[PDB]
C-alpha cells in the first residue's frame, strides 16, 4: 500500500475520542447496537458518510464570510451561475440545499415536459444506477426507475476499468421495449454511486448521450462525484492521460442535457445542491417554478448565501488533480491495508469509500441476522470507528413477502470524508478491522428488539444473538 | 417618531452602495421593471424580505465554528431538541432548511393522518391567514387554504391591538359547514405575515385551541415571527405585563400540538427551518419518513451542523426583551415617519414590515395596472430602495376567466431585516417615499411585457404605460 | 445636528448591556471610582479610546481567515509593503504590534543616528503636540518633548480650520534655540491627537518639511489618525476639493521622511501597527535591528499574518471617503447635539472624539479635586457610558513640588470607535450627559484612597468627598 | 519508527505546493541562498520554526469570534488571569504580543528591583541555557547571560532523559563567583530550546529553585515549551508516570516565582505572550509600568481580545496529553525515520525540532563555508522544504577578531508547527533528505555575497563557491 502525502496542510482542527472499552459498550448498548443511533460523541473515526462532512479551506470559509445574503440577486448566485458555464458550459442553474432537492427540482419537471408532449403514459427513467434518493424521487413521481449498470460491476473482487459503465445492450432493449416517448430521462451517474464509486467511462457516456440524442431522450448527469469520474478518465483512459482534469469534465458534460448535484461530495461542501441545464430554457422555466415552493427563491434554492460562495469555490477546489490523486489515493490505501491483510474488498476501490464483504468473514451468520452489521458493530467495540451497512438490514423486507429480501453482497462500508482525515487514521480503521481476525468466527448475528416499517437501518433497535 | 437606540453594537460591516440614477435607469430596464430581477449590486437599501436577511451575533458564528457535522447523531441536533423543549415544552424535533421545507414535511403528513380513518373526503386547512408558501402547499396536496383573519385588519388605518386574530365565528361557521372530519389542521400563524405581521392575542389562540380540541382538530402553529407576537402580548395584553418573554412563548404553545417555523425570521438566521411536535410520536414518526426523501436525514434535515448551531443560539437570542423591543420599535419608527408626513400605513405597524397602502397614492393607476408596483417602481428609481407588491401584481390572475383578480389593499411591503439597518436608513427610506409626494401624479401604470402562467411576481418583465 | 447615514449595513452584532442602576453603583464602588478598574462587563457603550475597537468588514474578516502564518516572507507582508509603496510611495516598511510599538523602534535609531557624527547633547523631539505613548518614549529615551501647536487650538470654543498646525514661528524659534544639531526629528501628527484630533493643513505641513530639509532635520509623520486628517483636507482646503482622499494622502507624505502608525485608529483594526520609511535605507537597516529583540522578526513585527491581512485591507477601507464623511459627521453630530444643548465643547470636533470643558460644568470643584472624573462619574452611573478624563488627575503631580500639577483645562473625552456606535448611540451618550445639567452643581470632588507614584490615572483608587 | 495518529480531525485545509525544480532554483537564486529570504509562496513544507505557524482549533477560533476588545477590563483578560491561577498557581498576569515581549516587560524590572536593593553592581543573569531573544534582553540590560546546561546536552547521539538540566555544580560555582546579589534572576528555560527542545525534570528545576531561595535570587520559568516539558516529566520520569499533564505543570511551576512565556508556541497560538508572577505584588506593579509604553495597557498588553481569548482556549488544549503524546511523538518517528537511515541527528528528539548533524553529512566543507546550510539549501532544492541552520552561518563573527566564531556543531533544524503537518509530510521531509545521501560529497560551500554587520543570518546573500 503506498500513502499519498496530503497537498495541503492543516489550518484548523476538531477534537475527536476514542470512549473507553466501557463507555463504548455501554454506548452501543444504548443505541440498541445500532450505530446510527449513537451519538457522535460516543464515535472517534466516523465513516457513516461522504456526504457533508468534508474539510473546507481557508479560502471557502473566507468566501462564507464575504458571502450575501440577498434574497434575490445574490452575488454569489451569479458567481455561480458563471461557475456553472465555466465548468460545464451550461447555460442555467437553479441552487438547491441540497442533491435530493435538486432532484425534487428537476425530475418532476422533466416528466411533466414530456407529459405536455401527448408522451410519457408510461413513463420510466433509465440509469445505470439511481443513487437511493434518486430512485425515491422517481417512484414518488409514478415512474419506474430501470438500472442497467454494466455486469462487469458484480464481479466484486474483480478488477475492471469501468464497473461504473452503462449497459449498452441493456440501454438499447429498454428503449426498445418501453419506447422512446416513455423514457422521460436517462440518468447517468458519475461516479455510480451504487456501483461503489466506480467510474463511468468516456466513451460509455458519449455512447450513451448518442444514442439518447438520436432518440429525443433527455440526458441528466448525476453529478455528485464527478470529479472523482474525471480523475479516472484521465488516470485510466490512454485517450485523456494528457488533459488536465477540467478539459476531461468540459468532454463528460458534452454528454448530458443537465445535472443534478450534492454539492456536499466533490465539491467540498457540507450543505448545497445544484440543477444546472445545458440550454433548454423551457425546461429551466418550468424548473424555476417548481423550486420556489419546494425550496427558496430561485437566486439561492434554500440556501444561504454563504453556502453558494463556499459552492463556487469548492467546485474549484474539487477539480485540482494534486488533490484528487490524494484523495481518491488514500481510499485505495485504505484498501489496499484490507487486501493485503486478506480482507476481501470491492476492487478497485471506487472514489469515496471502501466495501468490506462481510459474508466471507462471519460466514456463521446468516444474511437474516445481518452478518455486516455484526462486524460493524465489532469493529467500533473495538476502535470507536463508525462504519455503515450496505447488505441484509439495509435492504430491508420484501413488502410482499414480509421476508427478508435476499442479498447479493453483505457489505460494510468505509465511506471517506474528503480532507478530514490522515493515513494514520486509515491505518487506525485497517489495524482495528484486521485485528478482529480470530474474532470473526465467535461472532454472532442480530435481532429485533424493534423495527420501524420502512427505512429501518435508520432507527431499529438490534439485540446480538445467543 | 421616537429612535429607539439599538442593544447592542457593530462587530461586523458590509459595504453598500447607491448606484447613479443611470445604472438604476438601466437595471430596471434590464430587470423588465420587476425588482425581483434586480441584481444585489443594482440596490441600496433592500426591503424585499426579512426572511434570512438578517445579521447573526458573534456568539452565532462561534457555535457554526464549533458546529457539529456528524451525518448522525450531531452534537447540535441534540441542542436544538433541548432547545424546544425549554421554549415550547415540545418533545419532538425535525429539522428543516427552511420554512417551506418544515410545512412540506408536516403538511402532507396532517393530511395522511387524518385520511387513515376514512376522513378527510374533501379536506381543508383553516388559518388566520396561511402566508404565500403555507397556502400553496395546502392547494399542492388537494386541500383549500381558508383565511378566517379578524376583520379588523382590513380597516387599514384604524388602530386596533389583535389585527391578526382568527374570526371566531367565522372558525365556527367554517367548522359547521366542512365538519370536523374534512378539517385537516388549523394553523395559528403567529405573527400574522398577510395581515401585516399583526400579532394574535394570547385569548386568541387559546379560544382557537380549545374550540379546535373540542372537534379532534390538530393545531399547528405557523412559528416564523412568533417572538414578535409574544412581545406584541407582553406589550398589549394586561395578563401578560410582568410575564418574561419566555413566559409568554411558553403559554403560546400551550395552544397548538406541533408547530412549523421558519428560522430566516425571528431566530435571527440566514437559513434554517424546523417542525417541532408537543407529544403525537406517531406523527413525528411519519413526518421523519418524509424528511428524508425532501430535506435529507431526519438529525439534519437539509442543513449544515454548523446551521443547527446558529439555530440553537438564535433562537434564545430572538427572545431577548431589549433587542424585541429595539427591533419593532424600528419598524414603528419608519411606520411614524411616514404617517406623520400623510403617507397611509397600516396602523398600529406590524413586527417586521411596515404596508404602505399606494391605491392612495396613485389613483390615476387602477389595480390591473398594478398601483403599488408603479410606486415600488418610482422608489426603486429614486433611491435604490427595493421593496416588494401586496397588491394586484402578486395575487395574480383568476383561476376561472384568466383575467386579474381583483385584490382587496395595493400593498407596498417596506420588509426589514432584524439586526441590519440603522433608523438612519429608515430615515433614508421614509425621506425617499416622502419626496415623491411630488410625483405621484404623474406615475402611469404597468403592463406585461413577458408574463409566465404561474408565480408571475417572480419572473414577469413589466413594462411603463405611453 | 445632522445625522449621516451609514455607507454600509450591518453583518454581526456583539450584545452590550446598560448594568442596573444598582449594580453600577456597586461597580463604580469596586473600581474605587475610576472608570479605568471597571471591567468591560460593567459598561454599555465604551468611550474610553478609538484605539483598537474598531469594527472590521467582511473583506477584513475574510482576510484574516486566508491570512499566511508564515514567519519569513508571509505573502500579507508583501501586500503590506505594497500598500505602504501605493498610499504613501515609501519603499521600505516594518510591521510593529500597535503604534507605540513602531515607536520604540524608530525613535532609539533616530537618537543614535543624530548621535553618530558630531554630537545631541541636548536632544530634543518637536511636534505640534506629542501624543501621550509618543512623548513618553522621547523622554524614556533622555529627549526633550517639544510640543508647538498654534494658540488656535487654545481658544476651545471659536472655530478654525486648522487647530492641529504648528506654531511656524515657535518651529523656527525652537530650531534657532536649540539648534537644528539637537533636533533629532519633528513629528508630524496629523491628526493632532492631543489638539483634540484636529487636523493639520497641508500648507503647514509642507512648510515644516521645506524649514526641516534646509536644516537636515528629519522629519516622522505620527500617522494614527491620517485619514480624517487627509478628509478633513479634502473637505477645507479649496486646493483638494476634487482630489481623491488617496490624492490627499499621496501629497502629506511628500513632506515627511517616515511615519509611525498606530494601525488601531484609522487602518480600522483592533491591533496592529507599522513604520515606513521613504528611502533612507541607512535609518530602516538600524530599524530592522532593533525591530528582532522588541517586536519580531521583520517580516510579521509582533503580528500575525492575519493581521497583516487585516491590516492591508483596512489601511484600503479607512481611506474611503463615503466612510470618512459618515465617522467624521458622526463625531460632528454627537458634537453639535451637545453644543446646541449649552454643554460647551471643543468646537469644531475633531475627526474621532469629542472634548467637554467640565470645569464650566463643575465649576464648585478645584482642579486639584479632578473635576473632570466627577463628570465622568456621573455620567456612568446615569447611562453605563465610559469616558476618559484629559485634566488634572491624568496631568499627575509634579514631581519636585510633589502637589498637583496645575491642568489647563478639564476635559472629558468622548472617543468614538469606528463603525461600531450609531447615532442612536450618539443621542443616548448626548441625552443622558444632558440631563445631568440638574445634578452638576450637587456633584462632590474626588479625593485619593490609593494613589500610584506614577501612571495614576490607570489605577488609582478615589472616593467622594463629603 | 512507528507513526501515532491524530487525536482530531481536519476542520479546515490550506492549500500549499511543492514549485518546480526551475522555479526552486529562480527562488534561492533570488533569495541568495538564504531560505529565510525566501517568500513563502516558493516554500512546501515550512520548518523554519514552531513559533506561530500552530493549527487552532474550531475551540480556538469561536473564542476569536467572540473575544472582548474592550481597551481596558476585557472579558478575555480575567479569563486569562483564572487560567494562569489554574494552571500555575500564580496571582498576577501581565498579557505580552510575544514572548520578547514579555522579556522586555519583566527583565528590566527584575535588574531595577535588584539595583534598588543595594545591590546588582555587576549584574547577571544565570539559565540552564538562555534563548536568543532571552539573552539578548539581558544584554540590552547591561547584563551578561550565562549558560550552564548540563554536559549530557553536548553528547549528541547519546541518549539522556534530561538533556536540558542546569549544571548544579556550576550553578553554586557562578553563584559564588559572581556573588547573589548581582545575580538579578535564574531563568529556566523548559523545555531548553538551545540544547533542543530537550526537557528538565522536575528534581533539577526544584533543586535549581531551593539553591536561588537559598541566596534570594528570583527565578523565572522561560515556559514556551512548558507543556512539552511536562510530557517529558511524564514520560521519563516514574514519580510522575500516573499524574495528569495538568499536576505535572503544577509541581513545575512551585519551582519559580514568575514565568515568561511565548504563547506562539505549546498554547498553539499565531500570536501572544504572557508574564505571569506568583505573588510578588511589588515587582507586578513594576512590570505594568513597564509594560505601558512598550506593549500596551495592562489588560491587553498589546494583544487583541480575540487573541487573548484564544490563548485562554490554547493554554488548555496545550496541555492535553493524547495531543502531546502525539504532537512529540510526530517529532520522534520523523528523527527515528533519518536515524534509521544513518542520517546523524540529536538523540532522543526533543519536544518541537530534529536536528540534523550536517558536518557528518558534508566533512569536506569547512564550517566558515556553512555546511549545514549547504545541506539546507540542497534540501531545499530537492523538495521544497525549507529548514534552518543552527551552525556556524547563525553563529556570526567574533567581536573581538571578526572572524568566523568556530561552531561546536553544524545543525540543521527541522523546526515542527504543532498539529500542521501529516507523517505523511514527515515521510516526504525524511525521504528527501535520505535521497541527498549520494549528493552530500558533491555539495559545495558558500561565500557571502552581502553580509550585515549583525544579525547576518536573517538577511545576508550568499554565493555558491565556484
Ligand atoms: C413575499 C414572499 S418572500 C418569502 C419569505 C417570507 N416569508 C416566509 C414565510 C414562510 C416560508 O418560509 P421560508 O421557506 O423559510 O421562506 C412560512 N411562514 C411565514 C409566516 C412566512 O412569512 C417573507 O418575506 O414574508
Ligand atoms: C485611553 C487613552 S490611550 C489609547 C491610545 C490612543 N492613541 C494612541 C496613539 C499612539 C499609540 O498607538 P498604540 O500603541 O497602538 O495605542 C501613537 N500616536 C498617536 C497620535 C496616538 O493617538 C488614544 O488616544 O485613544
Ligand atoms: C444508507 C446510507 S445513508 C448516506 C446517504 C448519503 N447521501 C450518501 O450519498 O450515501
Ligand atoms: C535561528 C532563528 S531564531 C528566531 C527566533 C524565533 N522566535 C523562532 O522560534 O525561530
Ligand atoms: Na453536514
Ligand atoms: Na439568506
Ligand atoms: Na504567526
Ligand atoms: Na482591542
Amino acid at each position: 500500500a503506498k500513502r499519498i502525502v496530503e497537498p495541503f496542510r492543516i489550518k484548523m482542527v476538531e477534537k475527536i475520542r476514542v470512549p473507553s472499552r466501557e463507555e463504548r459498550e455501554a454506548a452501543l448498548k444504548e443505541a440498541g447496537y445500532n450505530p446510527f443511533l449513537l451519538p457522535s460523541s460516543a464515535v472517534y473515526i466516523d465513516l457513516l458518510t461522504d456526504s457533508g462532512t468534508n474539510a473546507m479551506s481557508d479560502h471557502q470559509w473566507a468566501a462564507m464570510i464575504t458571502g450575501d445574503e440577498a434574497y434575490a440577486g445574490s452575488r454569489n448566485y451569479y458567481d455561480l451561475k458563471d461557475k456553472a458555464k465555466e465548468l460545464f458550459n451550461y447555460d442555467y442553474i437553479i441552487p438547491a440545499h441540497q442533491g435530493r432537492g435538486a432532484e425534487n427540482i428537476l425530475f418532476p419537471v422533466l416528466l411533466k415536459y414530456k407529459q405536455k408532449e401527448g408522451k410519457a403514459k408510461n413513463p420510466v427513467f433509465i440509469s445505470n444506477f439511481h443513487f437511493d434518493t434518486t430512485a425515491a424521487h422517481v417512484e414518488l413521481n409514478g415512474c419506474k426507475a430501470i438500472n442497467i449498470v454494466t455486469e462487469k460491476a458484480f464481479d466484486s473482487e474483480t478488477y475492471d476499468d469501468w464497473k461504473g459503465d452503462f449497459d449498452i445492450k441493456k440501454l438499447k432493449e429498454n428503449i426498445a421495449q418501453h419506447g422512446a416517448d416513455n423514457i422521460v430521462a436517462i440518468v447517468s451517474t458519475v461516479t455510480c454511486n451504487s456501483a461503489g464509486g466506480q467510474p463511468v467511462s468516456m466513451s460509455n457516456l458519449k455512447e450513451v448521450y448518442e444514442i439518447a440524442k438520436q432518440h429525443g431522450i433527455f440526458v441528466v448527469m448525476d453529478s455528485a462525484r464527478f470529479c472523482e469520474n474525471a480523475y479516472f478518465i484521465k488516470a485510466r483512459d490512454p485517450k485523456y492521460k494528457n488533459a488536465t482534469i477540467k478539459e476531461v469534465i468540459f468532454d463528460m458534460y458534452k454528454y448530458a442535457d443537465a445535472l443534478t448535484m450534492s454539492a456536499k461530495k466533490d465539491p467540498l461542501l457540507n450543505i448545497g445542491g445544484l440543477v444546472a441545464i445545458r440550454d433548454n430554457e423551457e425546461i429551466f422555466t418550468l424548473a424555476r417554478q417548481r423550486c420556489v415552493p419546494m425550496e427558496g427563491f430561485v437566486t439561492y434554492g434554500g440556501l444561504a448565501g454563504r453556502d453558494m460562495a463556499a459552492m463556487v469555490q469548492g467546485l474549484e477546489e474539487g477539480t485540482e488533480e494534486e488533490y484528487l490523486h490524494y484523495r481518491i489515493g488514500q481510499v485505495k490505501y485504505l484498501g489496499d491495508r484490507l487486501r493485503e491483510a486478506g480482507i476481501p474488498i470491492q476492487y478497485p476501490t471506487g472514489g469515496h469509500a471502501v466495501f468490506v464483504d462481510c459474508k466471507k468473514l462471519v460466514p456463521q451468520i446468516p444474511g437474516d441476522q445481518f452478518p455486516a452489521q455484526a462486524v460493524i458493530n465489532a469493529l467500533y467495540l473495538e476502535s470507536g470507528v463508525r462504519a455503515v451497512e450496505i447488505g441484509s438490514f439495509l435492504l430491508g423486507r420484501d413488502p410482499a413477502t414480509g421476508e427478508q429480501k435476499h442479498a447479493d453482497m453483505e457489505f460494510m462500508r468505509l465511506t471517506i470524508a474528503r480532507r478530514v482525515y490522515t493515513n494514520d487514521h486509515m491505518d487506525y480503521i485497517a489495524d482495528a478491522l484486521i485485528g478482529l481476525k480470530e474474532k470473526f468466527a465467535t461472532l454472532k448475528g442480530l435481532e429485533f428488539e424493534y423495527e420501524p416499517p420502512v427505512l429501518r437501518h435508520f432507527t431499529a433497535r438490534l439485540k446480538p444473538i445467543e
